[PDB]
């Protein structure tokens, strides 16, 4: 029983757009919400792909920032929690890039934030800054605050 | 336990109406929404054959723009996951085009659209944008904005 | 689980007066509603029968227009659908029909449309034109207009 | 399981008086209503409870009217189809005449509408009229219009 | 909303931690919390240390003036045989860390219920060490007996919490 909520409030004081929601597992319910402007945040939403597979929301969706920027945000919610653990990140990219494997990897492997409740700081650069957080439960609740 | 909800936009600024809705394979709770004005939304949907038969719920549907074209708009959620995966796609039609084992043919053999949750466009021609995606569950979500 | 709800819109300019509702099997729940009078929908309805009996739901109901004459619609929403299949039709006779298993036979062997949810036209003669539709589901729906 | 609605309404002009149920298998849930005078609706129920009861609702009830007589209302909607089926009729008889086994028998054996859901009509004499229909349903209803 | 969320600081009750309780579901081992900031400085949340378990809400970051905040921790799911210990920090505006605990054990037999309230001089991150030195410091029972105490940094604590497995933990910050 995996899943997760995110919501990712924007000031960057620019129109953001979605891209795509890469899954190297699992599913969502619901559509990337397209535009998700300043003042505003967007709610998305992803779960374990239903049935008896062993496997987690372990996905990873960009977004084009107004600043013409890729908003690669990931989070792992892995079905074991005895070997694998729950991760989340959020580094931009800069130019134009989708929510790739790639992307998903550099995400998950660069430096990952632990999922422990704790509300993880960095610097995206750009002008930009993130306030982020996750849960360790099964089913996971993530805040993102990306901000100028 | 598979199923498609589609939602189109209409700002071609033409009234489309409904043609027909040619199910390769499931069936349709809902009726074809046959006028589906300008600025306005069709809020369409597709179903899995109940019972236990080894079929997903794919369909290729047409719409007739004011512009005198067939919309032939595909979708599919294979039972198998294992072995295929969702596909959907859109592509205008010269032309009343009754959507049929051909069009659905030749949507999910052109240049479908890969279901990993992605926002994928390319213009459709005959001044028509498009701008859509669908999920990688056995539900899947349409967010198809058609814009002129 | 066999089930049809049909809606006629009844724009001919004058209402309609029920006649009758011949099932071949299958059976309704709601009477035939008495005046649809202009400018007004039809609804009705009709299932499988009070049992499970490997039989389908295939009924023909008659009304009589202001005009005159017999509208007679006519569905088949059968049990086993590897065999038999979906199907329905509607057609004027000059002048006051009953509906029963004459006139069922008449519209099923006539030009019965496909219930490939695909909106279907025909000119009804007498200065009547029909559009109408109606889905592939054992639940399926039926949605006709009746222009004059 | 075999349930039957009955509506029978009074457009004679005058008031309606409530005779009596007779009830020869099964008891209907509710008493037949006292007052349904002019430009007024009776409602009424079926009886099929009670468990082991075979045949379920099939007798009549009769109605008092302001002009003297008695409009006795049948109903019948046995558990077997093979050798029975719906069955329905109305009569009107001058002076009091309480609704009973004979009654039920003589409504059965006069003209009974059959039960196939088709709306039939008679000019019940006296100044009187009915325009009644009842499904072939086991969940039967029923509408009778007595328009003097 | 209703769990994880900010609230007026006099609306801080029992009925709105039962409220917590229904809004995280049925399950053995829960607490809701809820924390009043009468400090007079906006408090920022740290982090959430678990010794064990987890929770389904996450931890509500602005808690100002004359307003309380809310929290919901739940036993991890499945037949595990492990319980919800947990604790959690804040940051105030006068610049120093208010870490709270708080243990409902799933095994009563051979433990209880604890929890405990401190100031942290300066910035600390809620984690293995300061759960630890939370727990085995001066704990407070549940047993509802309205625990006071100073936090040591010109703060007091005006908090309770039962001894219930389905703990409602209370707590007035204030000067």
């Amino acid at each position: 029983s995996r899943k997760i909520a995110v919501g990712i409030d924007n000031e960057s004081g620019g129109t953001w757009t979605a891209l795509n929601a890469y899954f190297r597992s699992g599913t969502t319910d619901v559509i990337l919400p397209e535009f998700v402007p300043n003042t505003k945040a967007l709610l998305y939403s992803g779960r374990k792909d239903t049935g008896p597979v062993a496997t987690g929301a372990v996905a990873a969706f960009a977004y084009y920032m107004s600043s013409g920027n890729t908003l690669g945000v990931m989070f792992s919610v892995p079905f074991d929690y005895n070997w694998y653990s729950n991760w989340w990140d959020v580094k931009i990219y800069s130019g134009k890039r989708r929510a790739d494997q790639g992307m998903y990897e550099d995400l998950y492997y660069g430096n990952p934030y632990r999922g422990d409740n704790g509300w993880h700081e960095k610097n995206l650069g750009y002008g930009l800054r993130m306030k982020g957080i996750m849960t360790s439960a099964g089913e996971a609740k993530m805040q993102i605050k990306i901000s100028r």
